[PDB]
């Protein structure tokens, strides 16, 4: 778990994402589907759109990355008391998406990249910390349900 300091650092974080989460939303998922091409597969709509400037030029991907942020931007202000909402993300992403667990590690890694190529010198050493183990509490729990399922990936 985090201390209540580290959950006032990522919530002072994440209102510089709401600023503009269209913007960020995109930059994460284009960060995601550059980085690691076999991602982009697992979406049915935008399979096609293989380089960074087919993906930019999608409104459609945009709003996906505006979904998504919102998603968890709901989950962070639990401040770890998220089961309700995190219950049915696993459940679909296990079952229905058929999502490894090993791709939530790389969009996590995608929003750090992400924060420090928007706010340069902006995002803090004590700020990277905390947002850091947010996103590892919100993926172990994740797994967690994975098992229950027997979702082998
Ligand atoms: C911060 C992590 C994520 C969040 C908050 C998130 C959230 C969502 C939400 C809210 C939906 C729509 C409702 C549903 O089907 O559950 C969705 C759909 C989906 N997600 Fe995620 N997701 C995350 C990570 C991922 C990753 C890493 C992948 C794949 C590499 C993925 C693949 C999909 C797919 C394929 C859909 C269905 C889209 C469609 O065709 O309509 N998700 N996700
Ligand atoms: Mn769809």
């Amino acid at each position: 778990g985090l201390s209540d300091g580290e959950w006032q650092q990522v919530l002072n974080v994440w209102g510089k994402v709401e600023a503009d989460i269209a913007g960020h939303g995109q930059e994460v998922l284009i960060r995601l589907f550059t980085g690691h091409p076999e991602t982009l597969e697992k979406f049915d709509e935008f399979k096609h759109l293989k380089t960074e400037a087919e993906m930019k030029a999608s409104e459609d991907l945009k709003e996906h990355g505006t979904v998504v942020l919102t998603a968890l931007g709901g989950i962070l202000k639990k401040k770890g008391h998220h089961e309700a909402e995190l219950k049915p993300l696993a459940q679909s992403h296990a079952t229905k998406h058929k999502i490894p667990i090993k791709y939530l590690e790389f969009i996590s890694d995608a929003i750090i990249h992400v924060l420090h190529s928007k706010h340069p010198g902006d995002f803090g050493a004590d700020a990277q910390g905390a947002m850091t183990k947010a996103l590892e509490l919100f993926r172990n729990d994740i797994a967690a349900k994975y098992k229950e399922l027997g979702f082998q990936g």
